């Protein structure tokens, strides 16, 4: 089993490559990218049949130590991919059955050069600062397009509210790393994720960017059960108090605690499908190693039950006019002003809390459908959609 300590860059690395050797069968080891200065952003997925989205799996993702600093996020992702591959082998079923109905994706370090400096100072005691920033000064964390300004805009006036665009030169105005997570986020239709933090013991949801003060999205219902559902069955999150810090339930609105702009969460909802929270899970950025087993025993639960949270809503196929798959119809909720679309294979994920709806789709050349469906608190409700050209 591995020891409960942290691991550098080789190390992260090897961790991977050996959990890969154990449950060969189940996983993939791949790079979306180099960082700075020529170190992979290392991706370890789990699925009974990696390599390939199936319709109607939906694609999730954790992400950690994109602030060098932050380093509990980035043992707990090795933790949680050792986890994963040990239950699988073990036979239990809870496990056995998120892997073979799931595609989960693990970035353990979005921000390796930072680590490394981290790790360097004390070393292991960066303190506040040291190493949160790439290589190149950059705090990743503030380097995603903005398009919280577009989404104001339209929540307001009409218009679009999904998939906004990005700057026509945006390759070349972001990080490597950035840009690494960006076409990460073109490659996958993700449907769930988090990304953890270090500086705080509280779950994070849209939006993160202060309208001027609260700022809920159109699906705040569901971001506020999804942060319960993390915190609740976190050790100690719940609780409130943490850090000196109170929040209810422990959770909070991002532009309620703090505004901050040019963030990875609100980014995944407005240009992709994928609902993001950010986890902060410690006051200790950079836990002393006498810390790490309690941390993920105290995370463990939570982390697989965040997971799982994926199965639940509706999801469905969209079919042409010959029946044949569509992808990037747009399936929209009514009394929900945030659509969500069809991936490559023509299915499509939409969660949503337990109740009825009015749901709709539609696809540039063909006209509306529209259904009366009703969501349960167990598993997702199949809902396909037979479009009609204009
Ligand atoms: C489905 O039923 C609801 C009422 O429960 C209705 O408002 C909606 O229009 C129906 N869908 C269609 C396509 O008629
Ligand atoms: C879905 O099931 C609920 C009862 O669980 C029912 O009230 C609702 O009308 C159903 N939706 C449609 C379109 O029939
Ligand atoms: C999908 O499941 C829901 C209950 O979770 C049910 O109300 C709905 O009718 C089901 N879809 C179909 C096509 O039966």
């Amino acid at each position: 089993k591995l020891a409960f300590r942290h691991h550098r860059y080789d190390d992260l690395v090897r961790t991977l490559y050996k959990v890969q050797n154990e449950c060969p069968g189940i996983t993939r080891v791949y790079s979306i990218g180099r960082s700075v200065e020529g170190r992979h952003l290392y991706v370890l997925e789990f699925s009974d049949h990696p390599g390939i989205h199936e319709p109607l799996e939906p694609e999730v993702k954790y992400v950690g130590n994109m602030h060098g600093n932050e380093a509990l996020g980035r043992e707990l992702m090795l933790q949680l991919s050792e986890f994963l591959c040990e239950e699988f082998r073990n036979r239990n079923q809870r496990i056995v059955q998120l892997i073979q109905d799931t595609r989960i994706h693990i970035l353990p370090s979005m921000n390796p050069d930072g680590y490394e400096v981290a790790a360097a100072q004390g070393p292991n005691k960066p303190g506040y600062l040291v190493g949160r920033n790439n290589a190149n000064g950059v705090d990743l964390n503030r380097n995603f397009p903005d398009l919280n300004t577009y989404i104001y805009y339209n929540e307001k006036y009409g218009g679009p509210n999904h998939h906004l665009p990005l700057p026509d030169n945006w390759k070349s105005q972001v990080e490597p790393e950035t840009r690494a997570v960006i076409r990460w986020m073109h490659s996958f239709n993700f449907v769930l994720s988090a990304n953890l933090h270090g500086g705080a013991v509280v779950a994070n949801y849209p939006y993160d960017k202060s309208f001027e003060a609260s700022t809920p999205t159109p699906d705040d219902k569901l971001f506020q059960k999804l942060a319960k559902v993390y915190s609740y069955a976190h050790g100690w999150m719940f609780q409130g108090w943490n850090c000196g810090d109170y929040f209810p339930d422990g959770i909070t609105n991002g532009a309620s605690w703090y505004s901050l702009s040019k963030g990875m969460q609100d980014f995944n909802y407005l240009h992709t499908n994928c609902f993001e929270i950010t986890l902060e899970l410690s006051c200790d950025k950079f836990p002393p190693e006498e810390e790490l087993q309690r941390e993920w025993l105290g995370n463990k639960e939570a982390l697989i039950q965040f997971l799982e949270q994926v199965h639940q809503g509706i999801k469905g196929m969209v079919l042409d006019q010959n029946y044949n798959n569509l992808a990037n119809a747009v399936i929209s909720v009514s009394g929900i002003n945030h659509d969500v679309t069809s991936g490559d294979h023509g299915d499509y994920f939409r969660l949503l809390l337990p109740g009825i709806y009015t749901v709709s789709a539609t696809a540039p050349g063909y006209d509306p459908e529209t259904v009366t469906v009703t969501v349960g608190p167990a598993e997702p409700t199949l809902v396909n959609f037979h479009l009609k050209r204009s």
